[PDB]
C-alpha cells in the first residue's frame, strides 16, 4: 500500500524507505512509475540535509575515512546516509546486498543508511536515479546525505552534479577533479611523520589552486589534513563544510545549485527513456549499434549516425 | 545541384564549399537532408588538417592573435579556416555577416575562410554543425581548422570536444593582478599563452603570470599524458610568440599522431556528435508547436521551482513527445 509506504516512510521507517528505493531503483517502468507520485508528495520534506560528494583513488583511505566521519556525525545525533555511484553499473544489473562491511562501524548503526550504485542505462540515469533516492533519504529524515564515488570510470562530475559540496581526498605521496574541488583532505596524516609529510603535500596543493578561480567569491576552496584511520582532523573538516553551508545558504547559492542540478536530471531522464528505446528490439539494438560503429570507425558522418539511430527509434 | 556541387567543392570551389555550408548549417530540416549525402561522400577527403580550438576572456586578444596567426600561415602556403561557436547563438537566428573587422587581413585573404556561429535549438546542435563545417572545409582543403569560443558562455568544453588541441589565452598580470584560470578551462587546456606581452612591461607583466600558471600545471599535472601543456607568453598585436606558438602544437600533433591519440580523440568526438544531433531532434520536436513548448517550459518551470520531482518533470515531458 502506497499510502502507507508514504506515512511510514516519513515517519522515518527503515523498511519503508528502504522499499521505496527499491521500485525508484527499479528497471521496471511499472514500478518506478508506481513511486514517482510518492517522491513528488513527499518533496516538501525533502531538502534539509547536507549533501556532500566524496571522491579519491582506490586506496586513498575513503571508505575508512567514511566510516569515521560517518560515526562522528551518527554520535552526535545526526542520520546519514551513504550512496554509490558507479559507471560500471550501467552494465551489471546493479547489486543485491553491496558491499557495506567497507565500512565496519555504519554498516551495523540503525542511525546509517548504505546503499549499492543502481542500474540503468546510461550513467545520467544512474545519477538520476541516485537523486530521486536522496530525496527519499531526506523524506524519510536523514540529514547528511554523503555520495561517492566508486569504481574507476568517471562518475566525478555527476557525483558533483547530485551534492552541494565536493571533497577530494588524495595521498601524500585525474585532471578535471582539482576543478570540482570545494575541498582537498590529504589523508594518511599520521601522528607519527605522516603529519609532517601530508602538511607538506597540502602546502603544494594550496599553492597551485590559488591559480584556479573559483565559481564563487563566497567561498575559496581550503586544503587540509586528516587521519582517516585515527580519526584526526575529521572534526574540523566537517565544521569547514558546515561552514560552506551556512555561506552559501544566506546568498541562496545551495538553493540555486540545487534547482540547476535538478533540470539536469530531469533531462538525463528524458535522455535515458530515449536511450532505452535503442534496446527496444534486438533489430533496433543490431541496427543502432552499426550506425554508432560506422560513425565511431570514420564510416559516416555524426549527422548520418544520428538520422540512421532518429529514423530507427521513431524520430 | 548536389552533383556537380560535390565535384566542385572538392576541386576547392570556394562558392560552392559556402554554398554546402549554408545548407548544413539551415534551421530548415528539408535543407540539411539535403547535404547530408554530400558530408558523407567527402568523408574520405576529411581529417588531413590540424585542429586548433581557441578561447579566451572578451577583450584577451584572441580576434587580434588569430588574424596575425592566420596570415602567417597562409603566408607558408597553409589554407586556414576560423570558425566559431556562440552559446548565444541557440537564442539568435545565428548572424549572417559575423564580425570581421577584427581580422582585417584574413577577411581579404582568399587562402582563408571566416565563418560565424550557426545557429540550433540546443549548444550541441551548434557544435555539431560547426563539426559539419569542419568536415566540408577539409574537403576543400582547408589543412589548418581554427576554431572560437565567442561571448562568455560555457562553449569551451564544445570546442574543446570539436578539435585536436585546445588553446586558452590569458591576460598578463601576478600576484593581487593574476587573472585566474576559470572553473573547468584547466582541464581542457593543451597550452596557455598568455598575450600582450609587448616590448617593455607588456612582457614583464606576461612572464610573471606565465611562471605562475607553470608552477600551477607542474603541480597539478598528472605526468602520465604524452603531453605536458606549456605556458607561453605571445603579443597578437606585435606579432611576437607566433611562430613558436605553432611550432609546440606542431609538436603536439607529431606526438600525439604516433600513439594514435589524434585518431582516438576525434572518433569519440565524433559519436558525441552525432548523439548531440541525436538529442538536437529530440528538442526540436519538444518546440514543435506552442502547446507543447508552452507544457514543455511548464513541466521544466515545475522541477526548477521545487514544486516537483525532476522524474516527474521528466515523465511530463516524456509523454508530450509520444515517448
Ligand atoms: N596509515 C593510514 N592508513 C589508512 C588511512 N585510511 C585508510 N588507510 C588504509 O588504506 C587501505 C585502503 O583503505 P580504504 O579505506 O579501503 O581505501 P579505499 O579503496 O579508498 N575505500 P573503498 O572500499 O570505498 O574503495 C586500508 O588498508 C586502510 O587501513 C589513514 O588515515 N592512515
Ligand atoms: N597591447 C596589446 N593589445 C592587444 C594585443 N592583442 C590584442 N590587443 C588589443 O586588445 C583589444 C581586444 O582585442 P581583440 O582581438 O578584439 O580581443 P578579443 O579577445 O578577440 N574580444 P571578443 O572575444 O569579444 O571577440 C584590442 O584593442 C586589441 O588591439 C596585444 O598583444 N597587445
Amino acid at each position: 500500500d502506497m499510502d502507507t509506504l508514504r506515512e511510514r516512510l516519513l515517519a522515518g521507517d527503515r523498511a519503508a524507505l528502504a522499499r521505496a528505493i527499491t521500485l525508484a531503483e527499479s528497471r521496471r517502468a511499472d514500478h518506478r512509475a508506481a513511486v514517482r507520485d510518492l517522491i513528488d508528495a513527499v518533496l516538501p520534506q525533502t531538502g534539509r540535509a547536507i549533501r556532500v560528494g566524496i571522491t579519491g583513488v582506490p586506496g586513498v583511505g575513503k571508505s575508512t575515512t567514511i566510516d569515521a566521519l560517518g560515526s562522528l556525525l551518527t554520535a552526535a545525533g545526526h542520520k546519514v546516509a551513504v550512496l554509490a555511484v558507479d559507471p560500471s553499473s550501467t552494465r551489471t544489473g546493479g547489486s543485491i546486498l553491496g558491499d557495506k562491511t567497507r565500512m565496519a562501524r555504519l554498516a551495523i548503526d540503525r542511525n546509517a543508511f548504505i546503499r549499492p550504485s543502481p542500474s540503468s542505462g546510461t550513467l545520467g540515469g544512474v545519477a538520476a536515479k541516485t537523486r530521486e533516492t536522496m530525496l527519499l533519504c531526506e523524506a524519510a529524515g536523514f540529514d547528511v546525505i554523503l555520495v561517492e564515488t566508486v569504481g574507476v570510470g568517471q562518475s566525478e562530475t555527476a557525483v558533483a552534479d547530485l551534492t552541494d559540496f565536493f571533497l577530494v581526498l588524495m595521498l601524500p605521496g585525474k585532471k578535471g577533479i582539482f576543478e570540482l574541488a570545494d575541498m582537498i583532505a590529504v589523508n594518511k596524516a599520521d601522528d607519527g611523520d605522516g603529519e609532517r609529510r601530508a602538511s607538506a603535500a597540502a602546502s603544494e596543493y594550496r599553492a597551485a589552486l590559488h591559480i584556479l578561480t573559483p565559481p564563487s567569491a563566497t567561498w575559496t576552496p581550503p586544503v587540509v589534513t586528516i587521519s582517516g584511520l585515527h580519526g584526526k582532523g575529521l572534526d574540523s573538516l566537517w565544521s569547514r563544510i558546515e561552514d560552506h553551508r551556512s555561506k552559501l545558504t544566506a546568498t541562496g547559492e545551495i538553493a540555486g545549485k540545487r534547482r540547476e542540478q535538478d533540470v539536469k536530471w530531469m533531462w538525463a531522464l528524458v535522455h535515458e527513456r530515449l536511450h532505452q528505446r535503442l534496446v527496444g528490439s534486438a533489430e533496433v539494438r543490431q541496427a543502432t549499434a552499426e550506425a554508432e560503429r560506422a560513425v565511431a570507425g570514420g564510416e559516416h558522418s555524426p549527422a548520418a549516425g544520428a538520422d540512421a539511430i532518429a529514423t530507427l527509434i521513431g524520430l
